[PDB]
This record gives structure tokens, sequence and C-alpha cells, in this order.
């Protein structure tokens, strides 16, 4: 009521987003409404902690408003998300130096969050936001841990499994920072090829798409995998794909970085910090995108 809804930005992870102007300050912000027993107070404290997260590559959380017994998050507003940008770039593709710059910044954001013991758990093109100056920022960090993990969005919309790490699909109870690196790996592949890497339409389809590409994991590549809660010995055994087939025509530095982000074993999977030192980034620059707003 102290905001004017300018528009509905979209339908998000834990709820719906709006572009709002604050009549008081005239400042334009993104306003996220979260789903009702009167709310948990655990989530409120944890999310409140996120306000202290400040990094150039993290969308700033401005306020957490608990009032009239509902929860609103107030975020700095950015004009476009990576999903829309990829669709807009689908004819020509995103130039390699911009993909590289975007990946580099995203890993910086992740390195920062992970070093503060904050996980995203939900990464996807919709929650990566871009501006006219060439920056890219991660949004909705730590929301997943605060709350629980739904099989739906808010009300009747289909949750994206495409970016989900295999340890999550296999029913692992404890997430690590590795799940964010996996998601980012999928997004990197998607910027390069202009199609989603693993567009699963169900949980098992998601798993089997990963298996058909990277090979069905076994105890050799992933010690402990056959003991995972949802692991079935009856899984079909697919041979790993020639990797040059996965993301053509990305060069070998990029392919090498991607393979390290996509390791099955969360323990072998590269860290955001280590990834920043990969030779892929030796020539990194910061180009400006062509943005139609
Ligand atoms: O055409 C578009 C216009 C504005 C957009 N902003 C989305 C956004 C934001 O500007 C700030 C924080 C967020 C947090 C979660 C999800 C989206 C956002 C996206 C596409």
């Amino acid at each position: 009521e102290n905001f004017q809804k300018v528009e509905k930005i979209g339908e998000g992870t834990y709820g719906v987003v709006y572009k709002a102007r604050n009549k008081l300050t005239g400042e334009v912000v993104a306003l996220k409404k979260i789903r009702t027993e009167g709310v948990p107070s655990t989530a409120i404290r944890e999310i409140s902690l996120l306000k202290e997260l400040n990094h150039p590559n993290i969308v700033k959380l401005l306020d957490v408003i608990h009032t009239e017994n509902k929860l609103y998050l107030v975020f700095e507003f950015l004009h476009q998300d990576l999903k829309k940008f990829m669709d807009a770039s689908a004819l020509t593709g995103i130039p390699l130096p911009l993909i590289k710059s975007y990946l580099f910044q995203l890993l910086q954001g992740l390195a920062f969050c992970h070093s503060h013991r904050v996980l995203h758990r939900d990464l996807k093109p919709q929650n990566l936001l871009i501006n006219t100056e060439g920056a890219i920022k991660l949004a909705d960090f730590g929301l997943a841990r605060a709350f629980g993990v739904p099989v739906r969005t808010y009300t009747h919309e289909v949750v994206t499994l495409w970016y989900r790490a295999p340890e999550i699909l296999l029913g692992c109870k404890y997430y690590s920072t590795a799940v964010d690196i996996w998601s980012l790996g999928c997004i990197f592949a998607e910027m390069v090829t202009r199609r989603a890497l693993f567009p699963g339409d169900s949980e098992i389809d998601q798993l089997f798409r990963i298996f058909r590409t990277l090979g069905t994991p076994d105890e050799v590549v992933w010690p402990g995998v056959t003991s995972m809660p949802d692991y079935k010995p009856s899984f079909p055994k697919w041979a790993r794909q020639d990797f040059s087939k996965v993301v053509p025509p990305l060069d070998e530095d990029g392919r090498s970085l991607l393979s390290q982000m996509l390791h099955y074993d969360p323990n072998k999977r590269i860290s955001a910090k280590a990834a920043l030192a990969h030779p892929f980034f030796q020539d990194v620059t910061k180009p400006v995108p062509h943005l139609r707003l």
C-alpha cells in the first residue's frame, strides 16, 4: 500500500515478484511476496541475516517485511533476467566474451556466498539478473534453506528441475555448495549452445537425461552413489558421451572448466574459488550487452 505495483515481474521460486515504486523515496524495487499457518519465525531470522550480504554480484536484499502476518522481500531492481536475454539472443547467440564475463561474475558471486556459508540451491536463468553496464547478479540466495523445498511454485506452476544437481535428484539429505556449481555449469552450457543442457520433464527424466549424457554413475566415478536413498540398481547403464558433442563449438578451456563443474561426485566438483583460477578466464573482459528494455 506504500508501493504502486508497476507490473508483475514473474512467478518465482517461493512466490510472485513485482516491480514497485516506493512513494516515500520514489525508489524502484523488486518486491517478492512469499506464501499459511502464520509463518515460521526461524525463516524470518535467517532471511534477515541475508540483508547483510553485500556483493556486486549479488542482488541486494533491502528489507524483510513481516506484517499483516505475511512476508515480503524487498530487492534492488534490475531490468532483465538471463532467461529473457538468452531468448532475445537465440538467433545470434551471446558472444563468447560476454558469456565468459557473465560466468566469471557469477562464480565471484557464488565464491562470496559460499565463503559466508550461504547456499543458493535453486539457481536458474530466471534468478540471474543483468543490467546495461554488463554486470550480472544472483538473486534469491538462501531462500531455500530458510524455508523448505516445495514440489510446486506458489500455486499451480511447474518447478524447473533442469538445473538440479544429481545428488539432490538421488535423494541426498545434505546439500553442499557443490549443488550451485552444478546449476551454474548447466547455465554455462545453455548460454553456449542456446538450448537447455538437461531439460527433464520429471525427476526420473531429469536423472536419465543426465545419465544419457555423462554416463550412468557408478562406484568408480562416484563412491557412495549406489547407497544414495533414491538410487536403484535397476537404473539403465548408459555410456558417457563424447564431451565435444555436449557443448560445441566451445573451445577446450571452456569444455575443461565445464566438465569440472559437472563432475558427479560433489567432492570432485570444482569450487567457485578454484573455478575462478581456471585458464578459461585468462583473457576475461567485461563487455556491455545489447539490451532491449
Ligand atoms: O524483463 C524483466 C524485468 C525485470 C526483471 N527483474 C527481476 C528481479 C529483480 O529485478 C530483482 C530481484 C529479483 C529476485 C528474484 C527474481 C527476480 C528478481 C526481470 C525481467
